[PDB]
């Protein structure tokens, strides 16, 4: 099943721009060990935008391969076109993915009715669980709760990743959708309370540098042990803010390279963490016990 | 050298979704005859997000073919992947296009520095004039005037399509760049005042349904007839509003179909103009003399 701490995995690049399979294998091993519950391969954090179509499947497959099915693999396959949305998804299903994360259409701002027709079609063309992703902070698009209720009732759409960071939003949604539709967190800062409200997981960025603490945090929350959930979330707060000191995944990539897990390497337009933000971030990793 | 009424040309589809060469030809004769100063194919209005690449050079070709060097043909070519961008520009060039319109990387949220190295890379790579495109409301990112400044000093980058609709941002860009770097309006409602400030043209949407009137507006505003320009704009406001009553391409197509210039066909995730919006837009087209 799909729940708990899910890492939105970064996809490493060597200095000249290619994919480092060694590293990806290290990361998978790393999360596989320290307690991660799932892996969101090739997502926003995965730097999908700048990926090739071939590089896309070559990865989804490699992770599934290395997971031995010990853990579920969620693949990003959302496009702002209905057509490539269906295509990318057909791919993830072949590569061996267990479910897909699809972003609401960016740049072209649908109608709510358009969003509904968009996702519905994609759900009737590829038999595989689908997880809706809402983030107007990037798509210049907000999928309202009515449009969410309406889609939650479609055959193989099993949940939603909510990034707005607005708790009242994720509370109107839990209310409007059924008992087995799953609402996940997008915002790492507020994930804990979203779970305490009835959430079922966090599609985390911080989990990249601190997977084990995130597993713990999700356990405490989904049990209703708010006392503990918040204790950990506080000792991570420094991290949650530092990793967005510059657009994701520019910061988290850097931290990962600092721990010796991934090489310096990120594709244009994204750039490498500005010197500006080195001390501020490095200190956080120290405050956090990921680096001394 | 490329200035004035410029049409963000739509891209005809038939009820089934396929392209309608019969209709594109007419739209081109319409603006040809009526006096549009340049055509911008495959832009946001041209539904650039839902065209296979193959479909995208095909379109440019048959427009370039038909214009036959009479007026400038500008091709929309921006991707949020720098690699994918040089690819589309290379294609547009090798299409016969005269220049390219490139939108800032949407959804992936570049730093100002990344935005900079993104555009120079492309200007370095493809020997063809390039016109920047800033439109935050659709991208969720934003090219500070301070970055446009740096960029204006690069060889084959000769202008920007500023679409914030903020008239101070304009009073700003114009002040920071040389007179040979041209600032275009990307917002129809206020394009008249931006030209009065030193702007040289309006990549317009209204122009699809009222090309002659837009030339007249652009001409008077560029000579200095501030009284004449605002009088024409005042006469066209209801239409500027009506064309954006539901998110862009949608309204303008409905209009065009009503004039009998294009098929009822628009690709998902975009939907056909919802029923409510029919009489507020039909009356506008009438209140402003394009419909009887």
């Amino acid at each position: 099943m799909i729940a708990g701490s899910m890492v939105a995995l970064v996809t490493p690049f060597d200095a000249q721009g290619r994919l480092d399979w060694d590293s990806l294998a290290k990361l998978v091993d790393f999360h596989l060990q320290d307690g991660t519950n799932a892996i969101v391969a090739v997502g926003t954090t995965g730097e999908s935008a700048t990926l090739d179509v071939e590089e896309h499947i070559q990865v989804v497959r490699r992770v599934v391969d290395q997971v031995k099915g010990r853990i579920p693999v969620i693949a990003g396959t959302g496009a702002n076109s209905t057509r490539e949305a269906v295509a990318l998804t057909e791919a993830a299903k072949s590569g061996g993915a267990d479910a897909c994360l699809l972003v609401t259409p960016y740049y072209n701002k649908p109608t709510q009715e358009g969003m509904y027709q968009h996702f519905r079609h994609i759900a009737e063309a590829v038999a595989i669980p689908q997880i809706l992703y809402n983030v107007p902070g990037r798509t210049s698009c907000d999928m309202l709760p009515e449009t969410v209720e309406r889609l939650s009732k479609v055959p193989n759409i099993i949940g939603i990743k909510e990034a707005t960071g607005d708790l009242q939003r994720a509370k109107e949604v839990i209310e409007r959708v059924g008992k087995d539709f799953l609402v996940y967190s997008g915002d790492d800062a507020t994930a804990v309370e979203l779970m305490l409200l009835g959430g079922k997981g966090n599609i985390s960025v911080t989990a990249n540098v601190a997977p084990r603490a995130m597993s713990d945090l999700c356990a405490a929350a989904m049990r209703g042990d708010a006392a503990a959930a918040r204790a950990i979330n506080d000792r991570l707060m420094p991290l949650h803010k530092a990793l967005f000191i510059e657009s994701n995944p520019i910061p988290v990539k850097w931290a990962l390279h600092e721990m010796g897990l991934i090489p310096e390497g990120i594709r244009l337009p994204l750039t490498w963490l500005s010197p500006h933000c080195h001390d501020p971030l490095r200190q956080a990793m120290r405050q956090t016990g990921v680096l001394a």
